[PDB]
This record gives C-alpha cells, structure tokens and sequence, in this order.
C-alpha cells in the first residue's frame, strides 16, 4: 500500500530538490 | 525498474520545452 505515496509524487519532489542542490 | 525512473523531471522538462519554444 506505499503506491498511495508513489502515485502522488510525494517521492520525486524530494529527488528534484536534491538534484537541483547538486 | 519503476521505482528507480522519475515521472516528475520529466513532465517538468517538456513544460519547459514547450514554454520556451514558444
């Protein structure tokens, strides 16, 4: 039941922002 | 597999792509 975390993107935000302070 | 890829940066960069051309 983690897809409900993965469907809405609490998951690639937190990539974008690492990657944007990379 | 779909767990490693990034639905987000991806929708983001075509955005750009568009806004841009325009």
């Amino acid at each position: 039941a983690a897809d409900t975390l993965n469907y809405f993107e609490l998951k690639g935000l937190m990539t974008a922002y690492q990657q944007r302070l990379a």
